[PDB]
């Protein structure tokens, strides 16, 4: 072990939780960003798992009586494995084609059927080339996997494809029924040949959003649709029941709350007779998760059926972990096999979570556990309840922007679950604090910092809500680490909707101190300009009386032909207070430098024509030398290759530059030999990179990493030599998602870090040896 | 040139014996100190600056020559010093060796005249030290070459007779008059000194001794103390005052006004009063009661017309400031107006005792005005007993005896005699000590060991803190201060001890207190004559005392037994990684290296390690790289070990089991050749190589320094590096280290630099980075 992950666990949108059939409490978890984790102790722990060519899963299937074998269904198409999930191998039948759905004929596990699909991912169908719209089409092996033949099942270009579950009569395997937007389709010969079953209400809902089937083939069970373009907008699903014998449809959602997106409907295996189990949650919805009952009688007729809640509201019942998320949006939900010793269970989620329930038959109760993060003895006051801090089970699947440390506290801001705290170096976390009274939530953490309040270390922090990633506006806040304990709190100073303290509604996509002045925080409003708190233990003094401090704008930045609009990083000079650097992403792109003249006033311009979304500049001290660092695309004539990120180094704060790193380099310090998807999808990977470059003292450091596919090239250490060359070392080692939002070389009991955050697997840190300091 | 070693003072803080102003040029004073030798300052006393090496350090006078401001005469314990350079460098004189001087005078109009007497000042426990007595036959040594030679004269036969000499006089108006004020009693020569004979007192057969004279400028008055013959000054009390005409001897007690049985002492007239008007400059040794001015009106015929005495220096009421050493009312051990040369203006130098203070005067109105002389206020405040007490950073002089030292972060405490709990929190710049006066006469003026603990993960000072001065500690009490803020709020609770026993520990006195690296929470001490004690956890001893309760501290080790047990424990030095294993120095009953590991009933058991001994001897545990160092720096350690009384660094990587010589006093010797002492030639025949502490370990680096606490004399600092084949590796790091002497060391990283901190006998806290030390991360 190498790289050590600091994160509360979890954190990322689940799509699956499968059981080994074979072998009890043995799961595979499906994430969108890190692959497959598997667990041998039903979830008490994870480890992950062999590399895959894509790390968006959407399915895992283990093979009967073999659980060696395992297939996992990605965004690039299907794997399989032959070691029990140690090594993958690409199968080149589904090379480009996302796979969501896989199933094994009963009694004949050499008979598999993978259909392509996506889950409710649309917004990513499109990242390797493909389209929702084409023909229906299915993969069915019938040798176990060594070769894949393609059947079609509608020849409709024009019309979405995407297939949600493939099922089969357990009575009569050669019985089989897939549900789609193209609608719910059966094949009496094992897959081969297909004819549409017709849905309910085909004028009005043709989409099929899922179907289950009774273990003796006489019912199936539907979720339908309206046809519209996202499921952001379309939140009426309906459901339904019918005998196989004769297509004749009944609505059956009586009992149920009304306008939800109930998707993914499954009959418990152990419903062998009349009376069926029906597993039913949804996509987006929080409402808990539903089972229901239906009673049919020997002629065909339901006698009755009703819907019961299993999972619902937080009450107390349960553990939530930290991600205080209620009710529970059961995204996916499956009862245990009825093979293996399973016992009789759930798997399920709250979203972003893994959690079991056991089942009590006497009394049919069920008792949830949380199998994503585990509670320490530390505790939280939020709400008026205290709440523990929780370590990670071993996921996680959380994009961090940025990360702040001090003493025994770190912050990580992130995406999605925003002010992510800790009080134990990093191991144990609580979020609890983003969620603000008045109903708004700061889930979106883009920068974070540490200043100096009258000699008391206070984070600053970009702190907004909005989801997804869309941060909603410019907001910063202040927490005095008086205690260095939870019972330090969050104030905010200037920003947010209101536009507090003057500072306009721009997100700040980065806030940085000054190092020479660790009261001066330097942030940069998205399309306004370059904005300075002079000194924040005067903003707080305001602050207390119930008042408001103004910040100080120091530059300009609304004429998109002259000005740089968009900052992504802010690097104060390490011992002069009246020069920063930063680079400019939004109109004149590059490297920009500030100076502050003595009546107050800052002039600017550009010290190196570079672009690049996530492009950063550093600048630090070493041995008398101030070192400029820029990692970028471009940087003019001599320095320009084509769209190739580069690490551009200058010595004498941006006059001139040398080339210190390219992709050519990396590539020789890090052959391609060590990337298991550079023959499949290397000819699509752009060397650039998400941020993550760092440098201090001897030390530099970065990450080639191509967001629009979700691959990390590696992590590279320079080391500046005494005579200035700079030695590169390969330092990915085992870090397995090694894209970088941010990395800070950080000390921490009497040993130098490298903290590096990630755009889908939180925070890790690493042992940085041989580095040298200046005395600060 | 640069500065290496780095002071961490608030200013002055020991005894203060004089401060002379320079006649040729106004705002040129030098002190004279105890331990430190002079200061020189040009500014009036804004700022101090140091002078030349002395053989000897304890300085009880300094003259400058009228007319050549280059030419000052230092008197010593040991004999006078001579400079040509204006004290840049110093010459001992050869006939004067080996006698104490406290008293120069040079002759009005030809400077060549010049007259040096034998004295002590109050310092009688110390005229001993290098053999001379207090007895003895009254001698002044006299020249009138400048100081090329200098003859004895002798004023009195008898060497049954104390012969301390206090003032030299002359008659400003025939300079070949001068008088002597003495225990002898008051002797008058108009030989310029060449023969003298006894003035009979104002009642010689109750109180022969005179404690100073003064003279009026005209040479027609004469004033006087005088007092029992009595050596001990503790029961010697009641000095009375008295003043003739040098025409007749005809003396008249002039007392009437003073406040009665006060030691006044040291009368000088004002160099103004040059009619028949006197003003008369009164203090005292020990006795508190501010400074005295007396106004006497003569008229031609002879007789004194009228007289008062008037306080122009008085308790503190807010009018003057104290600075950090609350010390009130001033004990105004020495006082001197200023000379009317020069361009200076009219003044006082006077002090509170451990201080100095300078008044500047109003004619128009007969007020002073008295500044602090000694340390400089900062902008930052600490609140106690309904006062905003600044605190304070020294104007160049440290004089205070400090025992030990800690750090955290902003907060450096020194633990002092005298003035107790020594707190900064600017790292170590400016200081306060008034959180050491707790109200109603109970101070914690002695603070023997700190450390900085670890109560529920707030770091957390911890000390011996108790009352008595000059090092005179009543008994162990312990003391905890939670670092909430880092500030003066932060506040003192005792946790154990005193007389009254709290929590079972015993009065002993706690000679040193220690913080088990493995285990933060955990605290040991070692009651004198009493045992060790542990807190377990002191942020549980903190949840009883904050509820008004106490939690019992718990005994490790009885030490009741004078053949069997250690008794006293110089310095504590818990295991690096194993809580259950704890070290220590043993300098009473059964002394050496002691080794304590508790078992699993929870009971330990102890045995001495090393056959050690030493009243300081110290022991240093540590870890680096893998091997458990532990080092002693003692004298002793039996067949193989032991040189006679030469105190040595041996170390052990077994906890004990083998020990190795790794320096000795002939290594310092090598390192640091005796090339680089002023003081070899005259007294380096009386040197023993031994210490007060101040040795250390950590990581790659050991430290320690050979010091003779009996003549004050510091032969070096030396700095061992470890190598990688075991072998440790000396050089010399004294450097500008004028006074290095030292009573702990510890290594300390301070914003990312690895620092060493040293406490010293008599000089206070100075700091030195160390290059090239490497350290096992924690
Ligand atoms: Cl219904
Ligand atoms: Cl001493
Ligand atoms: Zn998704
Ligand atoms: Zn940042
Ligand atoms: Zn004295
Ligand atoms: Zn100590
Ligand atoms: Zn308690
Ligand atoms: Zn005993």
């Amino acid at each position: 072990t190498v790289w050590q992950p600091l994160n509360p666990g979890a954190g990322g949108q689940v799509q699956d939780v499968v059981a080994d059939p074979n072998q009890a409490n043995v799961v595979y978890m499906a994430s969108d960003m890190e692959g497959v984790y598997k667990s041998t102790n039903n979830g008490e722990s994870w480890q992950i798992t062999g590399n895959l060519v894509n790390n968006r899963v959407f399915a895992v299937a283990v093979t009967p009586g073999n659980s060696n074998k395992i297939f996992v269904g990605t965004l690039y198409g299907l794997h399989i494995s032959t070691n029990g999930s140690n090594s993958y191998a690409l199968v080149p039948e589904t090379e480009n084609k996302s796979i969501a759905s896989i199933a094994f004929k009963p009694g004949n596990a050499n008979h598999i059927i993978a259909a392509p699909g996506w889950r409710d991912d649309d917004d990513f169908i499109g990242k390797f080339g493909e389209t929702a719209a084409g023909p229906g089409q299915v993969f069915v092996s019938q040798n176990g996997g060594s070769s894949w033949q393609t059947v079609t099942f509608d020849s409709n270009s024009s019309t979405d494809r995407n297939v949600y579950s493939v099922v089969f009569d357990q009575s009569n395997a050669n019985t089989v029924y897939l549900g789609s937007n193209k609608g719910v389709y059966k094949s009496t010969n094992g897959g081969l040949n297909w004819q549409r079953i017709a849905g309910p209400d085909d004028a009005v809902r043709p989409w099929n959003k899922g179907i289950a089937l009774s273990p003796n083939g006489q019912v199936l069970y539907a979720t339908y649709a309206e046809a519209k373009p996202d499921l952001r907008y379309n939140t009426n699903f309906l459901v339904y029941a019918t005998r196989t014998s004769n297509i004749n449809w009944q609505q059956v959602t009586g009992g149920l709350e009304g306008n939800r997106r109930y998707w993914y409907p499954e009959v418990d295996p152990r419903s062998t007779g009349n009376s069926h189990k029906v597993l039913l949650g949804a996509v987006k919805d929080r409402f808990g998760l539903y089972e229901g009952t239906f009673n049919w009688d020997n002629n065909g007729n339901l006698t009755n059926f009703y819907w019961e809640k299993i999972w619902d509201s937080y009450d107390g019942s349960w553990d939530i972990g930290w991600d205080y998320a209620t009710p529970p949006n059961a995204r996916f939900a499956h009862y245990t096999p009825v093979t293996g010793g399973w016992a009789r269970g759930v798997w399920s989620t709250t979203n972003q979570t893994m959690y079991y329930a056991s089942h009590n038959s006497g009394n049919n109760s069920y008792s949830w556990q949380n199998k994503y993060s585990t509670p320490t003895s530390q505790t939280v006051n939020w709400y008026g309840t205290e709440w523990p801090t929780y370590k990670g089970k071993g996921t996680e699947s959380t994009y961090t922007y940025d990360v702040a440390v001090h003493e025994n506290y770190v912050i990580q801001g992130q995406a999605d679950n925003g002010l992510m705290e800790s009080w134990d170096g990093g191991v144990s976390w609580s979020n609890m604090q983003h969620r603000r009274g008045g109903g708004f939530n700061l889930s979106d953490v883009q920068a974070v910092d540490i200043a100096d309040a009258w000699g008391v270390p206070t984070v600053v922090a970009q702190a907004t809500s909005g989801y997804g990633g869309g941060a909603h506006n410019g907001r910063l806040w202040a927490k005095r680490l008086n205690t260095h304990s939870p019972a330090d709190q969050w104030v905010e100073l200037a920003g947010g909707p209101n536009a507090k303290a003057g500072l306009p509604k721009g997100v700040l996509r980065d806030v940085a101190v000054s190092p020479a002045n660790p009261a001066k925080v330097f942030m940069f409003s998205s399309n306004y300009g370059m904005y300075m708190v002079e000194d924040i233990g005067r903003a707080l003094d305001y602050h207390d009386r119930g008042e408001t401090l103004p910040v100080t704008q120091i530059y300009e930045g609304l004429d998109n032909s002259n000005d740089a609009r968009i900052a992504r990083k802010i690097a104060p000079h390490p011992t002069n207070e009246k020069v920063v650097f930063f680079s400019s992403t939004g109109g004149v792109q590059g490297v920009w430098r500030g100076e502050q003249q003595n009546d107050g006033s800052w002039t600017f311009a550009q010290v190196l024509a570079s672009s690049g979304w996530d492009a950063e500049v550093e600048a630090w001290a070493y041995n008398g030398t101030v070192y400029l660092m820029s990692f970028a695309k471009g940087g003019g004539p001599g320095l320009t290759d084509g769209n190739n990120w580069q690490i551009l180094l200058s010595t004498d704060e941006g006059q001139n530059w040398q080339k210190i790193f390219t992709p050519a380099d990396a590539m020789a310090v890090r052959p391609t030999s060590n990337l298991v998807w550079w023959n499949s999808v290397g000819n699509r990977f752009k060397f650039t990179g998400k941020g993550g470059s760092a440098g201090a003292g001897n030390k530099i450091v970065m990450s080639y990493y191509d967001h629009d596919y979700q691959l990390g090239y590696g992590v590279f250490l320079g080391t500046i030599q005494s005579n200035g060359q700079v030695n590169w070392q390969d330092i990915t080692d085992d870090l397995h998602f090694s894209g970088m939002t941010s990395s800070r070389f950080i000390k921490d009991a009497g040993q130098m870090y490298l903290y590096s955050t990630t755009p889908g697997a939180g925070l890790w840190r690493r042992s940085i040896s041989g580095m040298n300091m200046d005395p600060a």
